[PDB]
């Protein structure tokens, strides 16, 4: 099956970077033809740590600006929502839409989310065991979703840190197709106090994890300078570093894919 | 004044919210140094299964709740779950409750503390004792002046919470601190340590405690497993109210 | 049934500590007559994190030195083994063996302090949880123990971090006397690199939460100057706080006493 | 080399040394690049039940080592649980090992070390990362100078074990790191993880594997449920082989 690559700017801190983004992951899926991108930038960070930290340019100019990445390098789309009204106009360029982990069990926005006819991605929530996320499913299928998928973003680990259980990429693929997200993963929550902190160190080699052990898809966010990024500044890959992470994991998937069992 | 917040889980009917408000009315005029403050969410908005029971509606549930204060003269609380809900549900709620999966939610908490009502929030599982500080600075800009911070149990390990009394007099610091006794014992995805975790919350110090009661905790139609027998809350509280009156002389300053 | 209070400084760092800790224990259990006060201290810190740590002055003098306490003051002794050898040698003035946290699984051990006829009190595990201390009894019963203790001292919550699960009180009660460790539950392993940190400020509420729930006795470290201790300076009480702390906890002992659950 | 420790969990009979010796030899000759290493337990010292399988004695134990080593070539590694022990099992053991929950009793270490043989370090489910830097530094000061540190997961809620392969990386600055493929999905107090948790391991970057097999899993007297069957060891050795080639040249510095 064609593996997923899911990548973007964490915030749509403005069009113009976007474009710089997209224009890139569209240099990237003229080579990996075999990989399918789907641009990723969320229109609003509504739950940050801090009142005081960058949220977004609003709704209107994120789905603007997404629909103009869309249409300048015929990229697929993908953005998070935060409450059920969004999900229609979201729908309008979202190829597929995706849950935030904090709200993955808020069953309104699932459906909202699911009657779209759009494909779904869920964030499993950091609380979440695997094996709860088959009920999440379900909610999403009953809510007429054809395409759901379920990412794997670590869980809590005593406070403000978070493991990767990779056992939980096997039991997931029993209902869905599993994304593992590289950048998320190696956060750590409210590490900073006004803000969270991270380790890009660990970006890499758990990313070669997610691939040996099997999975359908990476979601990794990257960014020109992710030292001026304005959200999740600690775990933002540098734009020039993501051809080379893709080609690395590529390789590894192909290498074990062999090896992957049957759910 | 110590508040006792204490009521079905979900609004299965008003006729259920009435026969547990009479109870609380009761031991509201026998506990005249506690506050009691009625609580029934009229929306079970994060079952884990499509299939459970949520409720009957906005409507439904803030008329009933509406019967309640009426009827008895208790204080209202409920829970929201997305901003819209603000507005109407402060109508009859004197304090709005955020979701422990919702703590994090900016525009929430926003449209809570907009209301002009009092917002007591649910530490969410993920978070830390001191990462509550920033869900509090959100509330001050919104406008909240009454604020609470819920206990309710922290992730630990797969379908299970754990009870850090650590974070009572952390969250103190910012806010006044309540003590859920009901889903600190559930496993996500019981009841014989509600009353030993309540008399430690107290021991240790805190504003209040959070209690689910039902008549018929086995016939409930959600937290079935750890909801208080009505004919067994006098007896806590008076409990309660026995260990805050010796203890409380130890709590630290601040 | 009498209320146990095992307190002494962490390691014996000269037998004139020793008796200056006894001699307030020793006016205390003159005081609080409705308590079983045991002294207590490690002639051997044979798991500290640093090999450059305080360790202690070796079997024989610890040995000699908690005989001159029970010699002076007439107070019951308890003391910890890390090596079966050690079982007998103790046993002649330690009235209470002591099994160190990670070494609760280790038969040997356990077998060791059960024959020599004393009283033996095991910390539990950092990594065991409440139920698995059934085994735990099953071992020591097994070896002849006659008097068991079980000792909360936290369980591992993240990287350097524990956390006390107070629902392990009245589970470890279906087949032990509970005992609750005030000083150790509060420590943070590892937490100062080559040493362990801890928060002093939370060994009273945490011990006060203990007695509201229910146990048989505490166990609290306490030292004349915390500051200069050799081992675990940041969690030792010091030793002028101690009188106020056992009238406190015996206070709420009392009053919540008539709600403890029978097991 | 890339080192691979496999064995059967506990020496339930040399008779059975000899099944899984035969064929680790085997796997010697077909894996040259391999470094392979005959592993298998003298004694269960810290089972959960007093009634549960421990072994035959360290005297019988030995004795069933020698005999692999001698009849097979094969370099050999046993865990001790006391100081006394070092010295004897020393004279046959390659590799002294030392169990997680005593990664932190200085006397083992010292005496392991003191033998002059290497020491492999399980790491306790209790231990951070960062804090087996002080375990090597033990070691090193106890004349050791073949150093490892094995990961088989850490304390995750209860009964429960979960592996952090930052670990990996972060032991690496100071000892060479060991993956333990079975004991790592063992339930405190699974099998369907151990392949594709190995293959997360050498895709990070490991210096080695560790491996229980026996020839009918089912029968073990001890580990029975995580223990892999011995028919399935080259296939697994092949592919973690086979994914280390094309990773490695991804595995960062130091
Ligand atoms: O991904 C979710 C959050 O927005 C995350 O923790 C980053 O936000 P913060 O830096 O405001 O905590
Ligand atoms: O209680 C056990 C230890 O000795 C404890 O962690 C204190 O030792 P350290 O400061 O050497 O880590």
């Amino acid at each position: 099956e064609k593996f997923l690559v899911i990548a973007g700017p964490c915030a749509i801190e403005s069009e113009e970077l976007l474009l710089k983004v997209g224009e890139e992951i569209k240099r990237l899926s003229e080579k990996f033809k075999e990989v399918e991108f789907v641009f990723k930038s969320s229109f609003d960070k509504a739950n940050r740590s801090s009142i005081h930290s960058f949220r977004g340019h609003g709704l209107e100019y994120g789905v603007k600006a997404l629909r103009k990445v869309k249409e300048e390098f015929g990229l697929k789309i993908t953005t998070d929502i935060h409450e059920s009204w969004q999900a229609e106009p979201v729908a309008e360029v979202a190829d597929i839409i995706q849950i935030p982990a904090f709200l993955c069990r808020q069953t309104d926005l699932l459906l909202a989310a699911a009657k779209t006819g759009r494909a779904v991605n869920v964030k499993k929530g950091q609380f979440l065991a695997p094996w709860d996320t088959k009920n999440v499913v379900e909610k999403l299928k009953f809510g007429g979703a054809k395409e759901i998928y379920l990412t794997e973003r670590g869980t809590t680990f005593g406070y403000n840190n978070l493991v990767v259980d990779f056992r939980s990429l096997p039991i997931m693929k029993q209902w869905a197709k599993v994304i593992y997200d590289a950048t998320h993963s190696v956060q750590l929550p409210g590490g900073l106090g006004d803000k969270s902190g991270g380790m890009r160190e660990f970006i890499f080699p758990l990313i070669r994890a997610a691939v040996a052990v099997g999975c359908d898809g990476v979601f990794m966010e990257t960014h020109p300078e992710p030292e001026k990024a304005l959200s999740d500044a600690s775990t933002q890959l540098p734009l020039s570093q993501l051809e080379g992470i893709i080609e690395a994991i590529l390789e590894i998937r192909e290498v074990a894919s062999k090896y992957y069992e049957t759910i």
